[PDB]
């Protein structure tokens, strides 16, 4: 298995298990994060959360607070071990039974030492689904 | 019902393609434009880094596209939230004689400037990927 496949499939782990030590273990120490790419809630600035502090906060935030679950319906690898796409599914489970999902494309880089650099999201709230 | 920049930009860079439209293509792209189909080091990618610049762009496509009967087919669309970057999952299918054909299914991200111009287009795609009929 390639370091991004690699990478991304234990970010997931990580997230569903609301483990942050461990994913932010992944990330490379210039790590962006673009969870949508785009002015969102999630990337406040439209330019996406740079360094292992912020993402730590954003984790807390956005990842430690929620019941947050990926579900991975296709992977894209490219020609690089490095870069990687998939087409995934984001739960998010609140309480009384209700779900958010949102199915997007994201795309990770990791670094020649296979930490994360680089996590974009195409996915906007019109993609939103509620149940 | 107008459409993104991106939207706009990755229609029209299929049409130009597939309609052997050089110039068209190349009238899309901006000054620092780099093409990377695929990501990594591959026959269309040499050393991994894109294609980087308008003179090697037009080149690629005297190379590997003047030269091909080529359709693209858009499965499916992923806007973002910036209205200057997308993904598709497209199929790039190439016709050769005697009707034998190849085929490669992947992800294609798009990014524009603020003027509208495709800096970036990026495959996610290998060799092994490939279909041959």
């Amino acid at each position: 298995q390639s370091p991004a496949l690699i990478a991304s499939q234990s970010s997931w782990r990580c997230v569903q298990a609301h483990d942050r030590e461990g994913w932010l273990a992944l990330m490379a120490d210039d790590v962006v994060i673009e969870d949508p790419i785009g002015k969102s809630v999630t990337n406040p600035d439209g330019s996406g959360i740079k360094g292992k502090e912020a993402v730590g906060a954003f984790f807390d935030t956005h990842i430690a607070a929620n019941r947050l679950t990926v579900t991975c319906e296709e992977t894209f690898p490219s020609s690089s071990p490095d870069e990687i796409a998939h087409i995934l599914v984001l739960h998010s489970e609140f309480d009384g039974g209700f779900t958010s999902e949102v199915r997007g494309v994201f795309t990770y880089r990791v670094n020649k030492a296979g930490l994360i650099t680089n996590m974009r999201g195409y996915w906007n709230l019109d993609m939103m689904t509620f149940g």
